[PDB]
């Protein structure tokens, strides 16, 4: 817009430059489009909002939080269009999809231990990041990552909440959590945290090195918590390295603060990987 103007913002930009196209994933992310910013050929992801709906308030304080993160392997923020509706955000455009069906679907010679060991050590990177800016994901998990060329993985939250339409979020007290994926207290006592996230970047792990397999089969919903007060906690996975296991577990434990920082978690991977 007008750089003398009061109201200057670098990351508005003009609807027109955009070439909207068809919903991405054939709607599993809800209403976010595929788009070609024009000026450069550039294919995007186009999130937008329904036919004026009582979520602007949300929208923006997304937008302005998106604003404020920038790290490699953090979906990137390219622009906005928050200035008259339709609202616009817009982000790059990942070739692979989201991490956890890229696991279900992927050449499991190409995407050996060694990749999953990689693709691991960059979201912990992410986290580090978030953690270190003191900002919370709140909803970690294969599913809410992306994955480009060379295997580069990407950290993003498409707010699934009430978009997906499977077992995995739960109703409760008008909100919906994945309970496979919720820290002990945060199922107790609505606390989140840094370490709510660590726990389910425990979970995350597992997805990895079983190739996107769900959390806890079989076991019901209702009586997780139980469990995890009981001890349980899910086996080491076929194949899955002792030390990267190891760390599983310390994500797990039941005292948040005893959990180690995404710091550590990173600083312990990147060991690994070389
Ligand atoms: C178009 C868009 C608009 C917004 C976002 N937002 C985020 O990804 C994100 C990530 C981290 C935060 C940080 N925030 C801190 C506070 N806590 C509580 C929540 C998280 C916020 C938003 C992504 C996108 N990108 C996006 N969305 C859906 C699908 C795809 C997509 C799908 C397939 C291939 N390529 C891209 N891409
Ligand atoms: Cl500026
Ligand atoms: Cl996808
Ligand atoms: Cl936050
Ligand atoms: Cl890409």
């Amino acid at each position: 817009m007008d750089p003398s103007s009061p109201n200057y913002d670098k990351w508005e930009m003009e609807r027109t430059d955009i070439t909207m196209k068809h919903k991405l994933g054939g709607g599993q992310y809800g209403e976010v489009y595929e788009g070609v910013w024009k000026k450069y050929s550039l294919t995007v992801a186009v999130k937008t909002l329904k036919e004026d709906t009582m979520e602007v308030e949300e929208f923006l304080k997304e937008a302005a939080v998106m604003k404020e993160i920038k790290h490699p392997n953090l979906v990137q923020l390219l622009g906005v269009c928050t200035r008259e509706p339709p609202f616009y955000i817009i982000t790059e455009f990942m070739t692979y999809g989201n991490l956890l069906d890229y696991l279900r679907e992927c050449n499991r010679q190409e995407v050996s231990a060694v990749v999953l060991l990689y693709m691991a050590t960059q979201i912990s990177s992410a986290m580090e990041y978030l953690e270190k800016k003191n900002f919370i994901h709140r909803d970690l998990a294969a599913r809410n990552c992306l994955v480009g060329e060379n295997h580069l993985v990407k950290v993003a939250d498409f707010g699934l909440s009430r978009l997906m339409t499977g077992d995995t979020y739960t109703a409760h007290a008008g909100a919906k959590f994945p309970i496979k994926w919720t820290a002990p207290e945060s199922l107790a006592y609505n606390k989140f945290s840094i370490k709510s996230d660590v726990w389910a970047f425990g979970v995350l792990l597992w997805e990895i090195a079983t190739y996107g397999m769900s959390p806890y089969p079989g076991i019901d919903l209702s009586q997780v918590y139980e469990l995890l007060e009981k001890d349980y906690r899910m086996e080491r996975p076929e194949g899955c390295p002792e030390k990267v296991y190891e760390l599983m577990r310390a994500c797990w434990q039941w005292n948040p603060s005893d959990r180690p920082s995404f710091a550590e978690i990173h600083q312990a991977f990147e060991t690994m990987f070389q």
